[PDB]
């Protein structure tokens, strides 16, 4: 149904689902000198230390690589969060060139890619249940800059051949997520909703300020992906990313000053 061509893109959603023009609406631009610093706000809580990873798959709108979240292995915690909040999944978005590709732009600034961890509130019982929720999913975005290669990424550049077609998935245990964080937690938060259709408003957000870098050999192997299944015509997985929405009545908090 919806992906992100011209006849069935971002400005085609809110057809379908009209929550697509709502007012908390993501992503947006973070204008950083109207950003507000909040010092009630608390360190970032990341414990990815027994983070199970199960399998790689591509969906036709990214590829994302899937945890075990049947307990408290990989969670979220502190930061403008109440609450443990599970990692479920981390998908990437970026774009046909280096200058663009993240959601999130930062004084209006693209980058290559943006890295999603996706997280779901505890006291939810399930992801299910998480969505019905304002305060039910916290993501974790991440800009990905080009330049010098990220070793922690390449285990998941070199599966991609194995799933080049909607579809497709592959094992994908024991990879840590954490070689994928900048070296600082320091972040901007505001109360926004998924990216992608249903676009959900039920997403705390947490941007880091601090991007990581990846080599372009990185980035040039996502690009190869396919939106299409097989067997159907070629079509390359590029620019899957929504443009940024208005701010409306909302703030961006700063962790730091
Ligand atoms: C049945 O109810 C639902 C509710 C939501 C989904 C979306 N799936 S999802 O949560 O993995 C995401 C889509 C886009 C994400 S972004 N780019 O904002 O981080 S996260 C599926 C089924
Ligand atoms: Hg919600
Ligand atoms: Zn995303």
């Amino acid at each position: 149904h919806w992906g992100y061509g011209k006849h069935n893109g971002p400005e085609h959603w809110h057809k379908d689902f009209p929550i697509a023009k709502g007012e908390r609406q993501s992503p947006v631009d973070i204008d950083t000198h109207t950003a507000k610093y909040d010092p009630s706000l608390k360190p970032l809580s990341v414990s990815y230390d027994q983070a199970t990873s199960l399998r790689i798959l591509n969906n036709g709108h990214a590829f994302n690589v899937e945890f075990d979240d049947s307990q408290d292995k990989a969670v979220l915690k502190g930061g403008p969060l109440d609450g443990t909040y599970r990692l479920i999944q981390f998908h990437f978005h970026w774009g046909s060139l280096d200058g663009q590709g993240s959601e999130h732009t930062v004084d209006k600034k693209k980058y290559a890619a943006e890295l999603h961890l996706v997280h779901w509130n505890t006291k939810y019982g399930d992801f299910g249940k998480a969505v019905q929720q304002p305060d039910g999913l916290a993501v974790l975005g991440i800009f990905l800059k080009v330049g010098s290669a990220k070793p922690g990424l390449q285990k998941v550049v070199d599966v991609l051949d194995s799933i080049k077609t909607k579809g497709k998935s592959a094992d994908f245990t024991n990879f840590d997520p954490r070689g994928l964080l900048p070296e600082s937690l320091d972040y901007w938060t505001y109360p926004g909703s998924l990216t992608t259709p249903p676009l959900l408003e039920c997403v705390t957000w947490i941007v880091l300020k601090e991007p990581i870098s990846v080599s372009s050999e990185q980035v040039l192997k996502f690009r190869k992906l396919n939106f299409n299944g097989e067997g159907e015509p070629e079509e390359l997985m590029v620019d899957n990313w929504r443009p940024a929405q208005p701010l409306k009545n909302r703030q961006i908090k700063a962790s730091f000053k």
